[PDB]
């Protein structure tokens, strides 16, 4: 195997199709499903998989109350077959820790966990399967990273990191590694005032990051990697079609290089396709909760402040939770383009549901296609009163 | 590996002997057992599995309450090792819907799964277990396909897909695929009069499609279709031993060019394997319900206005529940012929157990055999008291 | 691969050691574990595997009432890896049938199910995990085989069928298959007057079967087969060292070409290793029921008519239930000579243990060492009292 | 692939990394997790695994009861994939026993397993999954060996085994295999007066073994083996930093050449890295029972008898359960050193939490580091309270 390059560009999208679903809040209320949540997709040259953040205990067991918490010893990133749930007997461990990354570089697989106290937290970096290299907290807070999955080019996976306070200015720094080693390492530059974590896909050697401003904006930042330069820029998305949650109605101008004010010390990881006029952007529908999900074709919206929708798609209705989403694209396939596809995290349970004592997640994710299809909408599915 | 080609002709029919039975149902009343139906077998050069469109949810949990619905957003095409349960941790998804077909063309499977609203359904073409290829629907009205294999010859898979009012004029097309890609697509020609879940197998380079006229007709149609020329032609069935369901007593003479009239706007899939003398048709025993299952021998059925039985086998007795039957093949087999195959579902719960609040199946499945063997029934063999 | 020929000769057996045991039935107690009875072990030239016939259903499921049942549509061979429990979801399912025997050739295997009503069952013969040929009943009652593996000699792999009365003379007939086909078949010759459920083993190119003589014997009826020239010869082991069960306490003369009389129409399966001096029996301890099980070194009994044990190894204890019990050997094995291996069948539940409602077994497994090594008795292990 | 070699020396271990955690009781209070105890990690030159002593039932099973028990028949040591917990479902059985050892010689995987009444066991030795060596008891009294993996060098993976009283002087014998057969064997020889359960790693082509002397001493004693003369030293960790439990509190001058005393006929199974000022001991961190765990860099401690600790990390907290303690490395992974590694058992149940009938454990392990990484405690994480 050759490590793989991003040569292709991406094609075009007039709409998209379902790619894979697990369901696995509803088969979880009676079989061994691990609660979860942090979920994302990615690919090895053979395989597509779904990844979590597992929290080391099932969904009906005892141990799923109080699952709502982040960060504790029993959580893991673990993957299994793609639409199937993360069960106890078909999830394979990747690392342990509570944020994480992983990619596949066309040769084999780099994944990332951090673990630790806020203090005193750690990343360690896998490739093939083994533990390579060790980063130390730089900030002594909460080091963290994307929570999708990372990008590679010619063996180099640039991978963003944050460590410092959520609400106000960090260290965010972009770590480029290469088999499980650090080639270099850069602070943060450009207009973007703060970064969480970045949902990321490539094209054309570029790789682009669509990330959370908590502190301040409820536009979202944008990273934009040079993998050979080992280079990048910061901005936010210029529209006016703001996509981060909670976030205040849309205006008719956005802002390109500051937070879009509104809504402070909040936010939901998301992602976007810049791609000129093939620009499609996810948002939750609600502006004040993890409600709904809808994808948006905003022609330049990196670019143009007062870029509004020409067409848009329904995912998820507002009378069904959502959460996270994030990018990812099959990189091995065939064909001449990249098609993008995404996933959204159906969180259930609490805060929202708090009848239950746990936090789980089911996933649904769908691709791009060159055809206009009919839309669905795509619920988690499962009722909160069966498991009372 | 080389694609498939259908050189073989079929190999002489004297009796059908076990091929495989899941007995899930009885296994899934207490073990982690999916909520399935429209069940269907199919083999890859190295291996048969199971296939079924599962429900999104275990037989006991709470969320098997409902599932006699036909099209919710939690089914998906699974397939599981023969014989064995289709369960929460040895199901594959293939791919996302409520209608679906699948086939090996000797180098890898394609698997097309349909999903979305009534008026808005498309249908995703995987190849490789990627997505190549997405279809909206062109009449607005349940786009819908054949529940059971596909056939390929020369890389190249014919498709039977229908769209429109099952209990009238519809629309059906039969498109051409070759690695996941459209050829050609043609209308439905020929005098078949309404086209459903078209039950196919292939030799001598001829693909024959036994299908079920839900409007109309209680004898079947059948397409032949040339997949070297990529052309087709349809008729119905000639005989007077009618094969679908509910349908009326048998007459003395069939009708080859029209439906046989007697029963409207209901059918259920079946299967036929026409071949000269060694003709052998499947069919519900009873003519009100589907209940019981057998094999009769009706030397040219297809041509023959008046053929009738010449020898038979009972599958599954009258007092046990059948439902849908179809047809495949192992087209990868040493020998000078192929052995014709063919499933049953064995459908448990509602409509006619409503007892219970779900509806599943398990399978039995036989394969020919040139000795004259003795006959046993096969019940899906599960109490519904147990699940009381 | 090439077919496996049998070259080397026995091992020197000095005592028996610990090889493989499952404990299903303490496991089956809170885990999906399927109800089997007639169990066996087998291997291929990169693994070796336990072999059984489900029931269908979990020991704990509802439907493990009346599993006491010999044979019924809901029973299949199934397989499983080394000294794990038969569970639904590692479970292999080798072919549907209550009655089986399997074997590696070499370079594929063959597995063989019988299925049917007594009066019309028929045998399937698999190869290469694809069904080959068929063979009906020739008596009508019960046609039936091993229950243990078959063993092949440059492809040919002889296999021992009965049909008939189990209580009287019957139709006993020895297959020669290669690649799943007829080579040969040959009615019982010889003195043996009853044969059942042979358990084989084979050296220096002879294949050796100890049988149930079901009838009059209490002795054990003896098949020895030439696989090249595809011929055989029966006799009884002339020792008087009684190995079937029920029998009557042991005489000091035993009988070589007739059966030993005392015992009518009942027995167990078992084996034996006759190889002179370095031949060693296995029996049940009790005289009267399926309870305990030892292994006794006795030379020459095969053809000594007053031989005696001059060693011996306790495996089960007498307050302990045993069962069924045969012999396999790893074909593939480094070194000079093939060691001799063997299973007990431990069968718990009815008719013995009649608290709970079903009848079910777990599997412990020895092979030979040439040390004189320390004993120990394996017992199932688990308590009835728990299951009510 | 060709014998793994001891080519390489230790990385410099500046800190200790999260490596593995199966949160096997926490998960297992609502799954089918096998009870356990007496784990360890091993690796295979393309994957590494957790690996323990079964007993043969579920935690939650009925027959958990009675698992503080440490030689049943229904014991097996077990092999699952790092960091999932045992399951019925995904435990690999490598032999039947209560006592085991395993290690991978580069080619293939060599496994030991001792069975048996105490005055009458015997090991038996696999390689390549295959039986191929047998070791009666010598001394009658408990044969056991190490509970951890052995390590190999151009193919000779010596082992360490004690036969004979845990409380006075015993038979220890240390062996040399070659392919599962005995090359060679040697008794004890050095000044370590008793030896149990020797925790080894290797490096630079020299095998070091930390043990537990259950007899008198709560310093450790220390075989450290040559592999290619196949011969051997003993002595004791001179430091005044005692790392058996229970243990008196620390002295200030230790000792080399015999048990430091205190504390009579007791011990627990541990480990240590010996490299000069890279020298590393793990221990308990309370002196009286089996609760928290530490390392602690204590630079010569084999050889300085004043050597106190420069550095440290907190593993458990001393307000949770630990237990055993072994190493294990990666031979097979990249780089120019040898990554130092262990485990700790988190023991639950009894006899300290005796309101559950049970005895389990689940596992965590860590891998050293180069850098200076913050530290977290990871403690078994579940509730004895869900259990009741
Ligand atoms: C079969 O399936 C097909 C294919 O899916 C179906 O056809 C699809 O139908 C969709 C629904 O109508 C349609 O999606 C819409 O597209 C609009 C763009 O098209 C229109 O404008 C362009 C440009 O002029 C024209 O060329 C075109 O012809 C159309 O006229 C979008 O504008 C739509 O999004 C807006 O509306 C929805 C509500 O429906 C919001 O949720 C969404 O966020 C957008 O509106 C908010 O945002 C804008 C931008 O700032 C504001 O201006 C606006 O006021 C809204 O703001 C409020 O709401 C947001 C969200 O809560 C909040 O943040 C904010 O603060 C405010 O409170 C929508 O995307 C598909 O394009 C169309 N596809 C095709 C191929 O045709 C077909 O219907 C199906 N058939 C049947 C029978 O069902
Ligand atoms: C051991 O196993 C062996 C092997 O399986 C057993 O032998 C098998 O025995 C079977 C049962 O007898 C037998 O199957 C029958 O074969 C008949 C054909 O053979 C006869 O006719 C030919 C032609 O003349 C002769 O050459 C031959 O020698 C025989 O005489 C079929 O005709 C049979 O099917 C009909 O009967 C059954 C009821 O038993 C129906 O379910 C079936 O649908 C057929 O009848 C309906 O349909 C016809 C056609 O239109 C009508 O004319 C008729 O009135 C019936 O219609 C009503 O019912 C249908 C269904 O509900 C409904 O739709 C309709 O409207 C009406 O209400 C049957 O297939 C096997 O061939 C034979 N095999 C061999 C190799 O011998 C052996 O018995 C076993 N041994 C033991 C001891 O058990
Ligand atoms: C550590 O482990 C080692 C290794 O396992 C242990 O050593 C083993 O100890 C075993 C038990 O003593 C021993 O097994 C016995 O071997 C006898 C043969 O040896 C003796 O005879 C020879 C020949 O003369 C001498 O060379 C030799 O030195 C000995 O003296 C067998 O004869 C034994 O079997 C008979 O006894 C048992 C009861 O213990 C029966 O269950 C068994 O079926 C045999 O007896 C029945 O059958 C014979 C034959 O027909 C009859 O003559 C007799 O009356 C019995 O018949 C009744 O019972 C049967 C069964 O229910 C019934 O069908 C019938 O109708 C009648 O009712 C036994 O096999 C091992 O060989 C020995 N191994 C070694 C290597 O030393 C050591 O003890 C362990 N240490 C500790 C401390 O535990
Ligand atoms: C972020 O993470 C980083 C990295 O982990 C954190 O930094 C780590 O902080 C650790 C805790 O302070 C520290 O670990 C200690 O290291 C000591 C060695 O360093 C000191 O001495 C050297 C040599 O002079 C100096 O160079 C150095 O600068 C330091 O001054 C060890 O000595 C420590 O172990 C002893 O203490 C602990 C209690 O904390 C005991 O559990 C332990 O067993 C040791 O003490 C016992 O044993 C000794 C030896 O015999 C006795 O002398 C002593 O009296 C104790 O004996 C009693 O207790 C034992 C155990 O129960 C019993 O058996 C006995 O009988 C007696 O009852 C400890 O290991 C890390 O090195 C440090 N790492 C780095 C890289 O800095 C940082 O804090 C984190 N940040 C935040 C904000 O949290
Ligand atoms: C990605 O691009 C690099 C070139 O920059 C390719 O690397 C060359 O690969 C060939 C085949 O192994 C070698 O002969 C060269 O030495 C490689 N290295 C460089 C830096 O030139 C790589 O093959 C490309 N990947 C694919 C899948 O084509
Ligand atoms: C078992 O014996 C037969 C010989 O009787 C071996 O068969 C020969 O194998 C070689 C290698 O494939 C061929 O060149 C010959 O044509 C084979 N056939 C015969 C009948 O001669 C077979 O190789 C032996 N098996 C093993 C494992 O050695
Ligand atoms: C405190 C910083 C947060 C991101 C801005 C926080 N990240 C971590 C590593 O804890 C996330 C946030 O609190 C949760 C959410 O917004 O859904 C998930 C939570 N993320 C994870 N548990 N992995
Ligand atoms: C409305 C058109 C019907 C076929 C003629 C209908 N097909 C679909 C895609 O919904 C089937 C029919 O209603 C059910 C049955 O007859 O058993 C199954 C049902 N099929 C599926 N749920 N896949
Ligand atoms: C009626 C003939 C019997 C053998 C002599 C009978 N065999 C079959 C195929 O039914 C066995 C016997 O009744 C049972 C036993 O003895 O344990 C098992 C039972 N064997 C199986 N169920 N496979
Ligand atoms: C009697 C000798 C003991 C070691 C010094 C004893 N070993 C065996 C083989 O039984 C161990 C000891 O009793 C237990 C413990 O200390 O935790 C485990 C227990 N070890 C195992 N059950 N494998
Ligand atoms: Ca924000
Ligand atoms: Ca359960
Ligand atoms: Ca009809
Ligand atoms: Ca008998
Ligand atoms: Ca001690």
């Amino acid at each position: 195997r050759d490590f793989n390059n991003l040569t292709k560009g991406l094609c075009t999208i007039n709409s998209w199709h379902i790619y894979g679903k697990d369901n696995a809040v509803r088969i979880g209320e009676d079989s061994d499903v691990l609660v979860t949540r942090g979920p994302y997709v990615s690919c090895d040259p053979d395989e597509c998989r779904f990844y979590a953040l597992s929290q080391g205990t099932t969904i009906r067991g005892k141990h799923s109350n109080g699952t709502i918490h982040d960060r504790s010893q029993y959580r893991a990133l673990i993957s299994w077959p793609l639409s199937s749930p993360p069960t106890v007997y078909n999830s394979r461990v990747e690392c342990i820790g509570w944020s994480s990354t992983s990619c596949h570089d066309g040769k084999t697989r780099m994944s990332i966990c951090i673990s630790g106290p806020n203090n005193n937290a750690s990343a360690v970096i896998w490739y093939n399967r083994r533990p390579v290299t060790e980063i130390n907290t730089w900030a002594r807070n909460i080091l963290r990273t994307q929570e999708s999955e990372c990008v590679c080019h010619n063996g180099v996976c640039p991978v963003v990191f944050t460590d410092g306070s959520a609400t106000g200015p960090a260290e965010t720094r972009i770590y480029y590694f290469k088999e499980g080693k650090i080639l270099k390492w850069e602070p943060l530059a450009g207009t973007a005032k703060h970064i969480e974590e970045c949902s990321c896909y490539g094209e054309r050697a570029e790789i682009t990051c669509t990330c959370r401003d908590n502190w301040q904006g409820s536009n979202r930042p944008v990273i934009r990697i040079d993998p050979v330069a080992m280079t990048h820029t910061s901005q936010y998305i210029c529209s006016p079609v703001l996509t981060d949650n909670p976030r205040p109605n849309d205006p008719t101008v956005g802002k390109c290089n500051d937070p879009y004010p509104g809504n402070n010390n909040n936010g939901v990881k998301g992602f976007s396709y810049l791609d000129g006029v093939n620009t499609w952007l996810g948002r939750t529908i609600s502006i004040a909760s993890r409600s709904g999900y809808e994808m948006l074709k905003v022609p330049n919206a990196l670019t143009d402040d007062k870029s509004k929708p020409t067409q848009g798609q329904t995912i998820v209705l507002n009378t069904d939770w959502s959460g996270y989403s994030g990018s990812f694209m099959d990189y091995w396939a065939e064909g001449e383009c990249y098609r993008a596809c995404f996933y959204v995290e159906l969180i259930r349970g609490r805060p929202k549901e708090d009848k239950v004592w746990w936090t789980s997640n089911s996933i649904v994710s769908m691709c791009s296609s060159t055809e206009f299809l009919g839309q669905w909408d795509w619920p988690d599915g499962a009722k909160i009163e069966y498991f009372l």
